[PDB]
DNA sequence: GGGGGAAGGATTCCG
DNA sequence: TCACGAATCCTTCCCCC
């Protein structure tokens, strides 16, 4: 099975190049401003220009600006880039029966049957590429694999605007040099407990008992891991399907004054519920993020769709169940949808 | 003993 | 300040035969 991955270039700010190409060269921030003060927020993306200078997604505006003072401040339209994305995912559906969108900027292609080899398969990419720069200006890494994972890993070793096939010689390398860490659903807490048990690389989880891994990592992860380090990984590529929708908003100041804070959850549920369009929601949860940044929600799923007022209604009372059971002041407030019929 | 579900949270980073 | 949307999985609790 021969699997290629496109990644766009760094998305959100190439798109406002592609709308504003007079940014083209210069140092370009896209930001999330939060509305406490000032610039409040973090960075979205930043275009390889300001990413040499340490501006990258996750920082504090207020720190990108400290280092990039005449950088290029956009705030972020995901509106705009998802219809962009669109529009390429649908380009992409030209090349292959078999596609998995996996996010605003992935998606996965089986192109198995329509190409022999990893020659035509390096050359159907670079005619993907080239088809979507001529199309929409926008230049993306392409990965090439036997399954997802060293798809996605083969993609993440070419960027920007590159190419690259892993072959089973190069899997096996890979399996034994490539730090675990570097594995696509192993972050930071994983990797730890990782390194604890000795697990240096995908081979080293062969060399453990099974229930040890399980014990500390849970199953699910334990069978994924040892399954890659086997060279037997093989996810079929298939459509995805949205299943929750939400919005959480940043509050002013913290509070924990239920009138103070029903504004802004009831224009989550607003917003959400656009968001929803002809779906039905049977589940709807409270989410609120703490002074402390901590993350707590309280649920319910009822026996049938939820009614914006039944929403309303709901909502209010799991806001006041959060506050009853912690007394921390709340920063964010926010619902999300999920369960549909 | 174990088959669902549901609730709240841990993790991930797909953003 | 993780200074800003969504999926999978895990633990715990609960109902039931
Ligand atoms: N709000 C927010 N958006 C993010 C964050 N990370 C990524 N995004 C958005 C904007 C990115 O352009 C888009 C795609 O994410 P990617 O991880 O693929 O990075 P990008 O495409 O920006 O750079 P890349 O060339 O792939 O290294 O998702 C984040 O931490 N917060
Ligand atoms: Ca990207
Ligand atoms: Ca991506
Ligand atoms: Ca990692
Ligand atoms: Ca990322």
């Amino acid at each position: 099975m021969i699997v290629l991955f496109v990644d766009f270039d760094y998305f959100y700010a190439q798109v406002e190049e592609v709308l504003n190409p007079s940014l083209k060269g210069k140092p370009v921030v896209v930001c999330v401003f939060s509305g406490r003060f000032e610039d409040s927020g973090a960075v979205a993306t930043a275009n390889y220009e300001a990413r040499k200078f340490g501006v990258k997604a996750g920082i504090p505006i207020v720190e990108a600006k400290k280092i990039l003072p005449n950088a290029v401040y956009l705030p972020m339209r995901k509106e705009v880039y998802q219809q962009v994305s669109s529009r390429i995912m649908n380009l992409l559906r030209e090349y292959s029966e078999k596609i998995e969108i996996a996010s605003i900027d992935e998606a996965y292609l089986d192109i198995s049957d329509k190409v022999r080899d990893y020659r035509e398969a390096y050359n159907l990419g670079l005619e993907i590429k080239n088809k979507i720069l001529e199309k929409e200006k926008i230049t993306v890494t392409v990965g090439i694999s036997k399954n997802k994972v060293f798809a996605k890993i083969a993609a993440d070793m070419a960027k920007p605007n590159g190419i690259k096939v892993i072959d089973d010689e190069e899997v096996k390398r890979l399996i034994r040099e490539l730090d675990i860490a570097d594995v696509p659903g192993i972050g930071n807490i994983t990797a730890e407990k990782l390194k604890k048990l000795g697990i240096n690389k995908l081979v080293d989880t062969l060399s453990i008992e099974f229930d040890k891994l399980k014990g500390m990592i849970g199953e699910a992860k334990a069978k994924y891991l040892i399954s890659l380090a086997r060279d037997e990984y093989n996810e079929p590529i298939r459509t995805r399907v949205r299943k929750s929708i939400g919005r959480i908003v940043t509050m002013k100041r913290n509070s924990r004054n239920l009138e103070e804070i029903k504004p802004y959850l009831f224009r989550a549920i607003e917003e959400s519920y656009y968001k929803l369009d002809k779906r039905i929601p049977k589940a709807i949860h409270v989410v609120a993020v703490t002074e402390d940044l901590d993350i707590v929600s309280r649920g319910r799923t009822f026996p049938h769709g939820i009614s914006k007022e039944t929403a309303y209604s709901e909502s209010v009372k799991l806001l006041q169940k959060i506050l009853e059971e912690d007394e921390r002041k709340i920063r964010r407030i926010g619902v999300r949808f999920s369960k549909f019929i």
